[PDB]
């Protein structure tokens, strides 16, 4: 009954991903994603593969298609380099062994080969093989740390807080991901401090929360009305940290216009490294992931000056567009949930952010399908919501939809779009009676 | 100052073309501190950029090498970017048809900034600028970042002044970037004692010091009396101005023929403070084959810098090892001996006055040559460069400056050896 046994199953592995790694001296290709985990997975694996003296090449890639894998096969012929997938690879096994890379998969996505072992050549290192959740218990930046400290890198475990937050794996915190946290404090690498969420971005107060997005709270989402707020319950709107005084009042007068408060609240996360908030540093690295600039992320990772530079530059402008994005959105309101169309690559990100009360669906059209994504809470799942089941439902008008029970999508022809979400609308008013 | 304008045309179309290029990169560079030092500045300068690159070091741009390296154009058409060669093997990467950026400050083959339209070589003799005196390969990757105002990479290019002799006296080039990273506050110079750079106890410090090399105090214990006799306590890590002074006139007493003991001290804008411990440090990875460790140190990485410390100073004390039993044999101009792969450069470097002394080892059916003079006998005219490559005629291979270059050849040792003695002879 102890995280102590898994660990040493779990350690057979990435005892055999150490070896392998110290015995290879030709190229190194590290394939990972763009996001806040994969970025992070990426800085993991570049310091410790120069620690232990491998150069490598670092390429991002957004999905693993076939084309993808094709592409990276014409590697092989000259010089047959080993391959290490971060974030990716389960998946796509099938094209990974048809192709016969040398290659070492970090993966927490469900596996397609429940195998660690998989021929003479492929090593996959997955949580589910050890009956780990990879979507509540770990993230891809664990996977690599959990090789990482194979080589006694315990300074990289910062870099797996990061990734926990950015997959949104942090409350609860659950399994190995607490095992990394607590490690972490235990050499000193972290900090652990219940705080007040406006308090992570080191800026005017009034600025944080102007443009906050966890939680986003329509009436405060501006310069003015945020200056305006401070200014009028006694606080100082120019304060970049409140102080225990400062978020009483708050919290006080902020409970008419945002209820749920207990959102406000965090643990927050002091990590060893230029970038001091955890959570800061997540929302930077997704803000250089969406703009496409990787090497910029990678370069954060590292700690170099400007990098973090650029990273704090990009991360405002893109704060201050989704609140502009967010601000245009036209909010249509069923019996039982909200619904809105919006841009191809926003609308999930957006739904996400629109959830208080009431699942929110965001589509965009096209040719003639509309994509739709699907959003809810903890609060509303409790209440049986389930959006797998609802989007299921596409299938119904010649589409198909599913996820998991908080987030979800489904396809549909452009023309039966009202109908879709007035089928949705019933049953998840179903799901809650 | 005026040649800045000049070196800044070729600098901006290198920026633009690395700016326009959105497949892979690769970068090339040398295994000495000054390569490494080459491989930190365009490391942190491409990520600045948004451009991810793999990176290779290497030891000699063979024929081989370069015929390796042109199989990756068949599929994806990387852009080359070359640090601290590529110049002299300007014919054969023009045969292969990189598209390439060459950073050298090796004397060119070709003259030319601009080769065919698919070449950049930014090469400091093209302008009248002398890359074994007033510029290095650091140095020519740091005027491309300056084009980005990557200021602070200045420091890296100090360690490449320092690792490839170029700091004493300070020319040219070098000083328009020792004066930059002033001026931003990236370097502060001040005078001390040459044992004060190591923060470690003087006596290890004086034992193991090979800038100068005291033979007879190159020992812990001949270092601690030595110190114990003169009223300084051994154990102490730095010396203040009283026993600076009282070092000082006890070892320039004993041995007169002494020098560059005072040194101008570079405390860098670097986890490694002192820059001239940091050349020591990234040498001493390099000549141990640790080329990712070299570059981590470069950036800042505390692991890679741990690694550092505990391999220079194993790198330290084989030296010595390796100094106390050097078969050093005399021909007509030159001095020479064989030695261990990661030495018979610098051992060349310590033992060089009067003739240019040359090192050597044997790996499988080759032997590797290091030849290296000063500029009191490049002065009168020495040019290693030239010498080394009559190694063509022995089936081989060889260059590099005038004042420092190398080869290689089979089994042709003491014959291709007197072919150079030959050679320097004639310059002389
Ligand atoms: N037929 C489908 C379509 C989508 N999905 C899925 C997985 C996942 O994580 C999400 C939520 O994310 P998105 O769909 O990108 O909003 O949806 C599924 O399971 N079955
Ligand atoms: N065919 C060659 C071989 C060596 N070099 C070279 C560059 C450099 O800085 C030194 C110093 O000498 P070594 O440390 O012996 O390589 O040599 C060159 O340019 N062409």
């Amino acid at each position: 009954a102890h995280m102590m046994e898994k660990l040493k199953e779990i350690e057979k592995v990435t005892k055999a991903i150490k070896e392998k790694i110290l015995n290879h001296y030709g190229y190194i290709r590290v394939i990972t994603h763009h996001d806040t985990d994969g970025l992070s997975s990426g800085g993991i694996l570049a310091k410790m593969l120069m620690r232990t003296n491998k150069l490598f090449h670092l390429t991002v890639v957004e999905h693993l298609s076939k084309e993808v894998i094709e592409k990276l096969a014409k590697e092989n012929e000259v010089n047959k380099p080993l391959f290490i997938f971060a974030a990716m690879g389960s998946g796509q096994i099938e094209e990974i062994i048809k192709h016969n890379f040398n290659a070492i998969i970090l993966d927490h996505h469900p596996p397609v080969i429940k195998d660690s072992f998989i021929n003479e050549n492929i090593i996959q290192l997955n949580p589910h093989i050890f009956g780990v959740d990879g979507s509540r218990e770990i993230t891809a930046s664990g996977v690599c740390y959990l090789v990482a400290r194979e080589f006694g890198y315990y300074d990289l475990s910062v870099l797996a807080i990061v990734g926990i937050i950015g997959d949104m794996q942090y409350n609860p915190l659950l399994g190995l991901n607490k095992f990394i946290v607590n490690e972490a404090r235990e050499y000193r690498y972290v900090k652990i401090m219940n705080d007040i969420v406006y308090n992570i971005y080191d800026v005017e107060i009034y600025k944080a929360i102007a443009y906050c997005t966890k939680p986003y709270i329509p009436d405060l989402a501006s310069e003015g009305k945020a200056f305006k707020f401070l200014k009028d319950i006694g606080i100082d709107p120019n304060k970049k940290q409140l102080d225990d005084t400062d978020k009483k009042k708050l919290l006080s007068a902020i409970i008419f216009k945002y209820p749920k408060i207990e959102n406000l609240l965090i643990d927050r996360y002091l990590i060893e490294h230029k970038v001091r908030d955890a959570f800061l540093l997540s929302e930077m690295l997704n803000a250089v992931g969406r703009n496409g600039l990787f090497a910029v992320g990678i370069g954060i990772c590292l700690e170099d000056d400007e990098c973090i530079k650029i990273g704090n530059q990009i991360l405002w402008e893109y704060k201050k567009n989704l609140i502009n994005e967010l601000k245009s959105v036209k909010l249509k309101k069923l019996n039982n949930i909200y619904y809105f169309e919006g841009k191809k690559g926003m609308i999930g990100i957006i739904a996400s952010i629109l959830v208080d009360d009431k699942p929110v669906i965001g589509y965009h059209i096209e040719g003639d399908i509309a994509k739709f994504s699907a959003r809810g809470n903890r609060d509303l799942v409790n209440r049986g919501l389930n959006l797998s089941v609802a989007m299921a439902v596409a299938k119904e008008f010649g589409g198909n939809g599913g996820g998991h029970d908080v987030a979800s999508g489904a396809v549909v022809s452009k023309d039966k779009v009202q109908e879709f979400l007035k089928r949705v609308d019933e049953i998840i008013g179903e799901q809650l009676r």
